[PDB]
């Protein structure tokens, strides 16, 4: 085609993200009449999120998939986005990422430091807790031996809750728990069916610990060298993705619990006021660390009402 381009992925061939990105593609070369196609790139091939989010920059890769509070690597108050029990919904992700002070600033530092465009925000659903003994309350998370990704407001759930972190690529996350070298991991549900998680963790405890947007980015170096038309067919499609790539996680919310139950997985819900309260230290950590920043972030993003 005139524009070969690559959208790089951390998920594998079986999720909501690799289906959003698959009708993404499909708009794209029909809409720009053949003259871009977007080939994929999932399952970590290309690296990690923090490896494509640098190949964005450079402009090697064209398309990937971040969250917001994974800019925390850059800007150490966007970790409020990941704090666990900050964020309430996902109306609170939107509005926080657009809305306010912070998230517009936010946005124009990732274009003017990192590279990279943002064309739309999605949500990539509510991250939960598997693992290979019942989670019946906050006690049971006490020296559980919890993977978690590379990212340090996960570390930092797994620490306050009392568990033992280890931090590991998403795609060394099944064999860990196959071989028991971790006792769980934790994602939104989508992802544990995704992959298959579940033949390999026999509980799921409702933690609703962290919310996951997505946010769909492209290479400052390509998205340039589209003529203004292209760039609207390419902002279109990334838009009509990410409303379709939210309801893929909404629907499955309601749905897969039930799957879980079929595969013979054992769901809890502990009392989660214990895992609210052991987040206060974190906070206050996270205020000492970050500065006017961080407290603004926060305030900012607590004025949002969750409410629709
Ligand atoms: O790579 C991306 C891009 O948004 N997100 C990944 C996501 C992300 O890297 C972390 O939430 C840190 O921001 O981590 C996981 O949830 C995981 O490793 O458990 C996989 C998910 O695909």
């Amino acid at each position: 085609a005139d524009y070969d381009l690559k959208f790089g992925m951390n998920n594998g061939t079986s999720s909501n993200e690799y289906k959003a990105a698959e009708m993404f593609a499909k708009e794209v070369k029909e809409k720009s009449q053949g003259k871009i196609e977007i080939s994929l790139y999932p399952s970590s091939q290309l690296g990690d999120d923090r490896a494509m989010l640098k190949q964005l920059k450079d402009g090697s890769l064209d398309f990937t998939f971040a969250e917001s509070a994974r800019f925390q690597l850059f800007y150490p108050e966007a970790a409020v986005f990941a704090l666990p029990y900050v964020i309430s919904n996902y109306n609170v992700a939107q509005k926080a990422l657009f809305d306010t002070e912070f998230g517009k600033d936010l946005i124009k530092k990732m274009d003017k430091d990192l590279g990279v465009t943002l064309l739309s925000q999605a949500y990539n659903g509510t991250r939960q807790t598997t693992s290979n003994r019942a989670i019946n309350s906050i006690a049971d998370m006490k020296g559980l031996k919890l993977r978690v990704p590379n990212a340090a407001t996960n570390l930092a759930y797994a620490k306050y809750v009392g568990a033992s972190p280890t931090p590991m690529a998403f795609s060394e996350v099944y064999l860990a728990l196959q071989t028991n070298a971790v006792d769980g991991q934790e994602n939104p549900l989508a992802a544990v069916q995704a992959q298959k998680f579940y033949e390999v963790q026999k509980f799921l405890a409702m933690t609703n610990h962290i919310l996951n947007d997505q946010l769909y980015l492209v290479s400052n170096e390509t998205y340039k060298e589209l003529p203004e038309d292209l760039q609207k067919v390419v902002k279109d499609a990334a838009e009509n993705a990410a409303k379709y790539h939210t309801k893929l996680f909404v629907d499955g919310e309601k749905d897969l619990v039930t799957f879980f139950e079929k595969q013979g997985v054992k769901i809890t819900h502990p009392d989660l006021v214990p895992f609210k309260e052991s987040m206060k230290p974190y906070y206050a950590e996270f205020v000492k660390q970050t500065g006017q920043k961080g407290e603004s972030a926060l305030k900012q993003i607590e004025a949002i009402n969750p409410h629709h």
